[PDB]
């Protein structure tokens, strides 16, 4: 009969028992109440597998040969034209992109494997659009260029700035435009450790470390600017990145 395959993103796939005279494999997966079938020349779960939607949409789901990801995309009626993309890879994270009239992509939200995420929306032929990043707690909002995910944040007189490059490397900019010397923020961006360094009045005031678990938290100096005290506390809420930056 068929063995019952477990697929990244939350599918299955049915697989033949034995293989046909062509020694391929027949695939069956029902994906949200839609019967998908196909064929392989893997025995483990791995091929193509089509369908057709009511509305007549083409529906394909590609099952990578090591079964490390599945990508279910949904095309137009004359399956020339893609609509909708979802792949989920085999770190677990997920990309659910879409696509204008022509096939470009117009919408890609990328889901990580902890549940936080980059969305990005209203992208245009340049690559650029408007940026979301979702926290545990909290939203970061801004742009999208081909260059880089801008997120800003802004308190007073300043603004902080989260950058994330093309390449996923991260950077974080201060700026401030209080004039008193006294009372203004500046601050060192550590790429080692992603840390920002915030300083007022030649002296440094805390550390805002940007993890590797997405996360972001905050810990002050002693009141000589030198040395840390106490331990970092971890961000739950805008408001205390905000009270961060006062």
């Amino acid at each position: 009969n068929s063995v019952s395959v477990d697929l990244p993103g939350s599918m299955k796939v049915l697989v033949s028992k034995s293989s046909n005279a062509d020694g391929k494999y027949d695939l069956i997966a029902t994906v949200d109440a839609l019967e998908l079938s196909g064929t392989s020349d893997k025995n483990n779960g791995s091929g193509v597998l089509e369908g057709v939607k009511a509305d007549a949409s083409k529906v394909k789901l590609t099952i990578s040969d090591d079964l490390g990801q599945t990508t279910l995309e949904v095309f137009k009626s004359d399956g020339s034209t893609l609509v909708s993309k979802k792949v989920t890879s085999k770190d677990k994270v997920l990309g659910d992109v879409k696509f204008n009239e022509k096939g470009e992509v117009s919408e890609k939200i990328i889901t990580r494997a902890d549940g936080t995420r980059l969305e990005y929306t209203g992208i245009k032929s340049d690559g650029s659009g408007k940026a979301k990043e979702v926290l545990k707690g909290y939203v970061l909002e801004g742009t999208l260029t081909a260059e880089k995910t801008t997120l800003v944040v802004k308190e007073g007189t300043v603004t902080l700035s989260k950058n994330i490059s093309k390449s996923g490397a991260v950077s974080v900019e201060l700026n401030d435009t209080d004039s008193s010397a006294a009372t203004k923020k500046t601050a060192a961006w550590n790429s080692g450790t992603s840390t920002l360094t915030i300083t007022v009045n030649s002296k440094k005031t805390k550390d805002l470390v940007f993890t590797s678990s997405n996360t972001i938290t905050v810990q002050q100096y002693d009141s000589n600017g030198t040395s840390l005290e106490g331990s970092a506390v971890e961000i739950t809420k805008l408001d205390e990145i905000k009270n961060a930056l006062k």
